[PDB]
């Protein structure tokens, strides 16, 4: 089973990944995780990060260029993902293909049913061969709550996410809070 | 030996690569050739091509983004360029790192002393560790003649007549200062044998 954990930055994804992993193991299943972007593991991911820090000229000014960088990063992890999927019962990804769909649309002031989100599916899932996640778990957080733990882009990204999940973008979604009961979540995703 | 053929679009590089390839084979030197972008062999390349034809939203509008896809295309070809360099006496590349430096600077109305050229330098050679070619051969040609060759669809770069002229100008500067290594500037009527003899 392939599970993607999605949400805005500061939503609490890294932590929810561990908890959900802990719950699945307690239930007698093996679990491997992988996080994106794979900083330090792929040039695409490292250039994207740098671009976001004001490097590489006008690269960051292009929504589709940034999106492509994050996709090329995932493309280079296909062999890894396929490996984890053959060895472990559950593979949990800290951010996946929907992160590109959500942030790209938000930067373009589009919505989940827009072109950028449609484009992400055609590119990553079919052309690059990234496995479509069985479950996409949205750790939804309001703009207000996120602030506590780029606001406008972040807020709009949160909105695209809420809609992506409601529309079953790329598959079945589940919305949860950071406090969600690990054991109940694992049982629901079994 | 690694030789890179450079020039603007329609300059007639493809041909020169064939002719030079022959001269080398005649002189008893096995030759292999590779062209960039490696269409059909690199998703970065394929996407770059489609982006110049108006696809992938605002991709092509970023000078550095396009340069990056090409740089990433070549990076994923490092092992191959080395595999060729080992199995043949001469490797000929149809466009290489310099293409990226000339076009990127041209798109920015910059010259060889600009940031784009230096940026290309660091990321491709230094960071990505692309093998520096022993020879960079600039195939100079008339801007009028080159443009007509292409008019006879064309992507956003080919339709840009001023881009192609600035690209030629920057190219000449690159070769003139030995950007990235030793260059050789030739005309369309250059004799293959003579050139091959010179290069090797
Ligand atoms: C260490 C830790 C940080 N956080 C916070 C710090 C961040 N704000 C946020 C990290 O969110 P992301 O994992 O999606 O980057 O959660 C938790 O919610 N739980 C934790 O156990
Ligand atoms: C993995 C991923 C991240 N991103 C974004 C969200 C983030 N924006 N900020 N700041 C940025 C870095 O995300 P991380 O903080 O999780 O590394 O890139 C995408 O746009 N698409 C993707 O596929
Ligand atoms: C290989 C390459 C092509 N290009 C450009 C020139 C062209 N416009 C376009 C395609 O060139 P070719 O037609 O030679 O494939 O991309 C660069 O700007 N940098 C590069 O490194």
């Amino acid at each position: 089973m392939l599970i993607a954990i999605e949400g805005v930055d500061g939503a609490g994804k890294r932590t929810l990944v561990e908890k959900l992993s802990g719950a699945f193991r307690a239930a007698g299943r093996s679990v491997a995780t992988l996080a994106f972007p794979r900083y330090g593991q792929s040039v695409a991911a490292d250039i994207a990060a740098e671009a976001l820090h004001g490097e590489h000229g006008d690269l960051a000014s292009s929504v589709y260029a940034m999106a492509t960088l994050f996709a090329l990063d995932r493309a280079g992890a296909v062999h890894t993902i396929q490996g984890l999927c053959r060895g472990y019962d559950v593979v949990i990804l800290d951010r996946y293909v929907a992160s590109n769909a959500a942030y790209s649309a938000a930067r373009l002031h589009e919505n989940a049913a827009g072109k950028a989100a449609a484009w992400v599916q055609r590119i990553e899932f079919a052309r690059l061969g990234l496995p479509k996640p069985d479950w996409q778990v949205l750790l939804a957080v309001s703009a207000e709550l996120a602030g506590e733990r780029d606001a406008e882009l972040q807020q709009r990204t949160g909105a695209v996410y809420a809609e992506l999940a409601a529309q079953g973008w790329g598959g079945r979604w589940l919305v949860v809070g950071a406090d969600v009961d690990p054991g109940r979540l694992a049982a629901t995703l079994a």
